[PDB]
């Protein structure tokens, strides 16, 4: 199962993935005509809205009758930004084809030919599904971490499949992920255009470079037994989780190591084996996380054997209540449950004690 399906997922993150590396210093530059403030005032650049139309793009030429839940929609684009999105799609599609075409597999069609301003427009425009309980959709952060690609650091390119509010499968592409930053070893091609990690759920958790995409490895939690040794990962937008609350919890386990990075990159980490907790404390409780955020990260960090619930009670993600999870924040570990549970315990305890 979900063959045709896992491979339309990759290599439309693939393509979406060496669109976003090659553009995030020319985005960063031109930061005055590239970049957009949405109604909460936060950023959206042409490259999430290009990777955007390839992503869905893909989807609709392969699956014409699917449903989509993607961030961002064209509502008001001008014709010229319009115009700069679909250049920077056909600017990569000539790198691309010269290099990383893989065969028998279709981004455009007949139906989607993706030519024009109006294809763009529409192509956006069909992630405007709201989610829910029954039946199949996707689930797409076409750039998960655009304070961080705008810093030029990291962001993640997240695609999922949920089917009857659960997800069975994820695909993060990490287009500026460098392994030896965080001391590890990197994969030969790893160096054009990062790293795409992948999950089924029942068929387990693996990674390959994005220029590659071909060969598979298998990936796995680690397993380390004294919370002293262990390494935290947290966001770097202090507006995004509530940083202090967290610093509590490490100090009450004796945890003296931590990665911060922007997106969810970060449970790719965890599923490789470089960290064990994800720690993501909500500041206010009236937030409500966005599934994109967190949809392929759960397929993936389970297949690998970790486990994946809210910041509070100690229950599941639930991924078939809309576009929002119901409960708040959310903490990933690499388990087993005991150490788990000391740490959403923890946290529990400490947002209480406010
Ligand atoms: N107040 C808040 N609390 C939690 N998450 C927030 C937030 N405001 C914005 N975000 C979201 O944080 C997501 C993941 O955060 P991080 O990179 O810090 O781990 C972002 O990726 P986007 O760039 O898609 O917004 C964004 O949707
Ligand atoms: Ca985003
Ligand atoms: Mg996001």
């Amino acid at each position: 199962a979900l063959e045709r399906e896992l491979l339309v997922a990759t290599q439309a993150v693939r393509k979406a993935s060496l669109l976003t590396k090659r553009i995030q210093s020319e985005v960063i530059s031109h930061k005055d005509s590239t970049t957009i403030t949405k109604n909460d005032n936060s950023p959206v650049t042409t490259g999430d809205y290009a990777a955007q139309t390839i992503i869905i793009n893909a989807i609709k030429s392969n699956f014409p009758d699917d449903k989509v839940v993607g961030e961002e929609s064209s509502s008001g684009l001008s014709d010229a930004f319009v115009s700069g999105i679909l250049n920077e799609i056909k600017a990569n599609d000539e790198v691309y084809n010269k290099n990383y075409k893989k065969d028998d597999f279709l981004f455009t069609n007949d139906q989607f030919p993706l030519k024009s301003l109006e294809d763009v427009r529409q192509i956006i425009d069909f992630g405007n599904y709201e989610g829910g309980r029954k039946g199949r959709f996707w689930c797409l952060d076409p750039i998960d971490g655009t304070k961080g690609f705008l810093r030029g650091e990291q962001f993640a390119v997240c695609l999922a499949l949920i089917v009857d509010g659960v997800v069975q499968l994820g695909c993060i592409g990490c287009p500026n992920l460098v392994l030896s930053s965080y001391g590890a070893q990197d994969l030969k091609g790893h160096e054009s255009f990062g790293y795409i990690f992948r999950a089924v759920r029942g068929l387990g958790a693996f990674y390959s470079p994005s220029s590659d995409a071909e060969s598979w490895t298998k990936i796995h939690v680690r397993h380390l037994k004294d919370t002293k040794d262990m390494i935290t990962l947290e966001g770097v937008e202090k507006g995004h989780s509530s940083h202090d609350e967290q610093t509590a919890i490490k100090n009450k386990l004796n945890i003296s190591k931590s990665l911060h990075l922007d997106s969810q990159a970060k449970y790719c980490l965890l599923a490789l084996g470089l960290a064990d907790v994800y720690l993501r404390l909500p500041i206010k409780l009236s937030y409500q996380e966005k599934i994109w955020d967190h949809a392929a990260g759960n397929v993936i960090v389970h297949e690998a054997g970790g486990i994946h619930t809210d910041a509070m009670e100690d229950v599941p993600l639930d991924f078939g209540n809309g576009r929002t999870l119901a409960t708040k924040g959310v903490i990933a570990s690499s388990g087993p449950r005991e150490l788990h549970d000391l740490v959403v315990s923890t946290s529990c305890d400490v947002i209480q004690s406010r």
